[PDB]
């Protein structure tokens, strides 16, 4: 298992990841140039993703994951402290991302990793797109 930033030339091991709701090539640019994405390999086998850019929210920065794919604990946990550590060399105040809770894998990966769940909950109101 590795971890490291993804480029463009990876929009096909992303999008091998992440199922019915695709990576648009814009979608890794913007995320490839924060310093806070990255992608996990077995060999040469894509293991999961993390996109994630810094928020400032006014007085601290937040470093907010847009999105984390996996499929292992295993590669959940050693996305979580990449993210983790490049908020950390930064001087970022904190990690947030939000939790499906039938996402058990996922759940596990952030409790290993230091993560408290909740107890505040997502509200989202959809606009749509023109």
């Amino acid at each position: 298992m590795r971890f490291r930033p993804f480029t463009e030339e990876d929009l096909d091991r992303l999008n091998r990841l992440a199922g019915k709701r695709p990576v648009s090539l814009g979608a890794l640019r913007f995320f490839a140039r924060t310093g806070h994405s990255f992608l996990a390999e077995e060999g040469e086998e894509p293991m999961g993703f993390a996109l994630a850019q810094a928020v400032w929210q006014g007085e601290a920065t937040t470093v907010l994951v847009t999105r984390m794919e996996g499929r292992s604990v295993e590669a959940l946990r050693g996305l979580l402290r990449a993210v983790v550590k490049s908020a950390y060399d930064a001087g970022v105040y904190e990690v947030a991302l939000h939790l499906d809770p039938e996402r058990k894998e996922l759940e596990e990966a952030l409790k290993a990793e230091g993560f408290a769940l909740g107890p505040l909950v997502l509200a989202v109101r959809v606009l749509g797109s023109r």
